[PDB]
């Protein structure tokens, strides 16, 4: 295994180094704004060394954006395909690159056997191909690299199944930014290359200076360089016609024949195109082959790419013919005129590697390597796209939901296999889609429109049921003695109980678990772990009586707190933010213990009074006129008093000191250790008056953030034996801080009202020596070493932040984890801040047409971890990545793969079980089962089950290993007679195991298996 700590990749490009010495000048470069007057030696081509010339036809196809997917589909995409199949057909030299598999899958499902048929053959010829071949082209900032996977397996084995075919280069134009996750994944998937393009414009000025805008992509701690990509940066500003062809767009857009009027389209540059004819051919010519000239200099190869495209473009029959008629006049000439020493003709995009590696082979040129990211993308000027890093968060939250919920029922239904009635496959196969729909660069980014973003969130609804079916379905049968268990697939047998979604506050979604002497005595609750290796952890249920006691099903008592139900109300009539407990029904809290990948059943019982291994909360209201506050038969009265600061300790462990406003000011690590200043606040931006304006995608700040003005704020405490809090109801948000024993939790409930122009950040304050330094995720999948950079405006200093952040000095560290994307930075030493929602009344001119309007209630989650990190081994100085301790990792899983909570519906459970798993190997806790799904149907004789296995890397800080068994995947199922290692995908077998065992991966590597049983 490769040390991912100690040893400095030697790279030609690191972006973080290369950040630091870029001047980031915006200068007018002449027709190339953003470049230079590209100069080349026409002698340079000749007979014997010609400048091959690849066209690339694609269609940009939005899976949504400003219309929903199903009318994108049904206005334009259809048509799009159907006369895409009919030309290709009849224009045997005709190509086309095809991104989108979701469109492509809803248009093939829909054609006849004959047209099938006829499209099967143009892939197979080589003139339709499919680059990428993922559901979607992906957001890269906020997606989690396990959506990312699953929306990629998702096109692909559709592709596999369909077409037969599986893509090895990767296309993808329009991500605002990119991320070496996307590598990463495509290098463990069969990919041989891949393709990006919007960087910032400093960046393609910088690189294509160098002729290093093709470059071996590794991850910033690859030593060796195994994790290499070759990857292919487009140099202008944007993946349209008038920026593909060279360096200046008024020359290019005469190239684009769907501009001269009938369509609807026409050049800004004020020369439109012009048809191509026997009398103009040659100047025409000698224009194109010299933007092409030009555009050759910035690469190192005879091999040039030109792609010819835009957003839907491709759709009438007459735009096929009016493109493809002119660009078969200029290549006759072209290549019969040898004085230009160019051959020029239609091509795919694998087609234009093929022939650059064929280059390379031959010694014609050396690529240079490169670690490092491409975020924040600015496409001009001051306008860096981080306002997209938070826009939404309500779905950009939902979908870290559905992810586990997706992970958690392909897990529990995967140890069975299931008769086709059960309807297991389609509720999965549904579910999945619709996750991997939203992973699009306008879904999760949260840059649609309102009625698009709609949509989404109606399709992940579905899902969210979807997974919830077969999850209870399959807990039903894994816990019901076999000879018993009696299914109705269309039955619930059980609830799943969420405490964090929608949330508290934002719906009463919620059951309440009714007992009564009268009605009911208890009821059975089972709890699920998708993670490999043992945990306990603290979970909750609404009780319709506090005197309820909780036993294991061995009828073991487990020790439990009950709490009011408490919920925030912005009264009207006061002009306050308070709580009002529930009369009703209240929280019951206990410690669930259960099996790697496994369940564990528990029996909530009523009493007449207090049972003896439940206790009861304390709670007090901290403000000036308080009121009363029942809470019908809780037994412990609500207490007053005036705002006062306040200390909690829950356990041993931390204790946390709050300001009189109820905010965090400090926390002990210890009894003898001092009280650390952590201070939370909350601040907001504006937007310019003049100038550009913030929207879905930019972030244009009117200065740094002004504190939020508090008043006086209404702060309830609430301590208890395993969880006590404090929440305070403030301006926009009800932030509370809850403690079980070790990190807090925190959560924020944050309604932006109608506050216009406003973006509210949460900032930490701190006095760790951290400077200019900081560290933020890139999707879930490792940290990576931020500089923040006064040359640079504030908005190019926000980043994604979409699991977690964090600073540190050489003593100190303080790490925040999130259970949503959101974007955030370090703006000053000891500083951490991330954005909890943006209201913006205007659109920022990228084709949105809207602002952001249609805020709604969101639950933000987050654990944050102080720690002493001096006695960590920590990577040098010059290294470019960083990596969380072991409790900030668990801290992590904790908000994206907590335990999953299920009530049983009837009266009595017969047959119940009080365990699964048991006798599943607790593996070691830098090692998880990103995935587990069985890959077939009941009917196969051969079943099979693949694994996906990631192992993060955790720091050394001197606390010894310990125990943890080994994880051998393969012989998790019985009767196993294959064990192989595959793509990532599954779709590949790369390896036949001996003994039939999946060894595990090493740190920060990741590995999929199958197994077969008989
Ligand atoms: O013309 S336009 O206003 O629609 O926008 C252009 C071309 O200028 C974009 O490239 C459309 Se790109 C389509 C969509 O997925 C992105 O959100 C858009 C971000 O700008
Ligand atoms: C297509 O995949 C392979 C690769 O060319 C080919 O040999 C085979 O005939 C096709 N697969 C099937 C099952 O039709
Ligand atoms: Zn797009």
């Amino acid at each position: 295994c490769q040390d991912v700590v100690q040893d400095v990749p030697n790279v030609d490009v690191q972006m973080l180094e290369l950040y630091d010495r870029m001047s980031f000048k915006d200068i007018d470069g002449g027709v190339w704004k953003q470049g230079w007057n590209i100069k080349y030696d026409p002698l340079k081509y000749n007979a014997h060394h010609k400048l091959k010339v690849f066209v690339v036809p694609h269609s940009h196809n939005d899976p949504g954006w400003i219309q929903t997917f199903e009318e994108y589909y049904q206005h334009d995409t259809k048509h799009i395909l159907s006369n895409a199949l009919r030309h290709l057909h009849d224009n045997p030299e005709m190509k086309f690159i095809w991104a989108e598999i979701s469109y492509f899958a809803r248009f093939y499902h829909d054609l006849g056997e004959n047209k099938k048929l006829q499209m099967k053959s143009i892939v197979k010829n080589g003139q339709l191909e499919f680059v990428t071949g993922g559901w979607v082209m992906p957001d890269e900032a906020n997606s989690h690299w396990r959506n990312v996977l699953l929306q990629l397996t998702e096109g692909q084995t559709w592709l596999k199944q369909f077409m037969n075919v599986t893509p090895t280069a990767s296309w993808a134009i329009d991500p605002f930014g990119h991320s070496p996750t996307m590598p990463y994944i495509l290098q463990k998937s069969g990919f041989k290359n891949m393709l990006i393009q919007r960087t910032h414009y400093s960046v393609k000025k910088e690189l294509a200076q160098q002729r290093q805008l093709e470059f071996l992509w590794r991850q910033i701690w690859d030593n060796k360089g195994d994790t290499a990509l070759f990857t292919h940066m487009m140099p202008f500003y944007s993946y349209d016609i008038p920026h593909t062809c060279g360096p200046d767009p008024k020359v290019c857009c005469q190239f684009d024949f769907k501009r001269m009027g009938s369509f609807g389209l026409s050049c800004p540059w004020k020369v439109p195109p012009r048809t191509i004819s026997d009398q103009n051919v040659a100047a025409r010519s000698d224009l194109l082959v010299d933007q092409w000239k030009k555009k050759a200099e910035l690469y190192r190869t005879n091999v040039l790419l030109i792609p010819l495209g835009d957003d839907f473009r491709f759709k009438q029959n007459t735009e096929w013919d009016v493109q493809r008629v002119n660009y078969e006049r200029l290549f006759e000439h072209i290549n019969s005129q040898a004085h230009f020493n160019v051959q020029a003709q239609f091509g795919t995009l694998q087609e234009y590697f093929d022939a650059v590696h064929q280059a390379e082979r031959a010694g014609q040129a050396e690529f240079p390597t490169l670690s490092g990211d491409f975020f924040t993308y600015a496409d001009r000027s001051d306008n860096y796209w981080s306002g997209y890093y938070t826009s939404r968060p309500y779905h950009k939250r939902m979908d870290r939901v559905l992810m586990h919920y997706v992970r958690a029922a392909e897990m529990l239904s995967a140890w069975h296999s299931w008769d086709g009635m059960a309807r297991i496959e389609e509720r999965l196969e549904q579910a999945r889609r619709e996750l991997s729909l939203f992973q699009h660069h306008d879904g999760i980014t949260g840059t649609a429109k309102t009625h698009v973003v709609v949509d989404y969130e109606q399709r992940m609804q579905e899902a969210l049921k979807a997974c919830q079916m077969v999850m209870q379905q399959s807990v039903y049968r894994l816990l019901t003695k076999p000879s018993i268990y009696s299914p109705d697939f269309s039955f619930s047998y059980f609830t799943l109980d969420d405490s964090r979604w929608p949330g508290s506050g934002v719906e009463d979604s919620r059951t309440t678990i009714i007992l009564g002497e009268d009605i009911l005595p208890s009821k059975h609750v089972v709890m699920h772990n998708t993670l490999p290796h043992w945990r306990e952890q603290l979970v909750d249920f609404y009780v319709s009586s506090p005197f309820v006691s909780v036993t294991d099903l061995a009828n073991n008592p487990v020790e439990a707190q009950v709490s009011p139900v408490w919920s925030w109300h912005h009264d009207t009539l006061t002009k306050t933010i308070h709580p009002q407990g529930s009369t009703t029904k209240y929280r019951i809290i206990f410690k669930a213990r259960v099996p790697p990948m496994g369940l564990a059943t528990y029996v909530l019982t009523i009493s007449d009074s207090k049972p003896e291994h439940t206790s009861y909360a304390s709670n007090l209201l901290l403000r000036k006129n308080p009121t009363s506050l029942p809470l019908g038969q809780y037994p412990e009265d609500v207490k007053f008093g005036d705002p006062r600061e306040i200390s909690l300790r829950v356990g041993n462990g931390p204790t946390l000191a709050f300001s009189e406003q109820g905010l965090l000011k400090s926390i002990q690590l210890t009894q003898d250790s001092p009280h650390v200043p952590v201070h939370f606040k909350f601040l907001k931006y504006g937007v310019r008056s003049h100038g550009d304006r913030s929207g879905a995608y930019l972030f244009l700040p009117n200065g740094p953030a002004s504190p939020v003005e508090l008043g006086q704020p209404v702060v309830l405490v609430t301590k208890g034996k395993l969880e006590s809090s404090v929440s305070v109801g403030l301006p926009s948000v009800v932030h509370q801080t809850i403690m079980r024993g070790g990190a807090p939790e925190i959560r924020n409930l944050v309604d932006i009202g109608s506050l216009d122009n406003t973006e509210i950040v949460m900032r930490l304050e701190t006095h760790i020596d951290s400077g200019d330094i900081f560290y933020t995720d890139l999707n879930g999948l490792q940290f990576i070493k931020r500089r923040r950079l006064d040359k640079l405006p504030l908005q190019a200093n926000y980043y994604p932040i979409p699991s977690g952040m964090f600073i540190e000095d050489a003593n100190t560290r303080l790490t925040l984890l999130t259970g949503q994307p959101l974007g955030g930075s370090s703006l000053a030493s000891g500083e951490l801040e991330i954005m909890q929602d943006r209201r913006l009344a205007s659109d920022d001119e990228r084709g949105l047409g809207q602002g952001v309007l249609d805020n709604k209630p969101v639950l933000h989650i987050y654990r944050l971890v102080l720690e002493k990190v001096n006695n960590c081994v920590r990577p040098s100085k010059l290294h470019p990545a960083g990596y969380l301790t072991s409790a900030a990792h668990k801290a992590s899983q904790s908000l994206l793969d907590p335990l999953d909570k299920f009530i049983f519906a009837e009266n009595e459970w017969i047959g119940a079980q009080g365990q699964f798993g048991g006798d599943h190997p607790s593996a070691r806790e830098d090692l998880d089962v990103s995935v587990m799904r069985r890959l077939t149907k009941s009917s196969a004789k051969t079943q099979r089950v693949g694994y996906v296995l990631h192992r993060t890397n955790l720091m050394q800080c001197g606390t010894p290993e310990e125990h943890t068994q080994k994880l051998d995947v393969c012989h998790l199922l019985p009767n196993v007679a294959r064990c192989e290692r595959t793509t990532l995908t599954f779709l590949q077998n790369l390896e036949h195991l001996d003994g039939m065992v999946a060894p595990e991966v090493c740190p920060m590597e990741t590995a999929a298996y199958v197994s077969s049983h008989s």
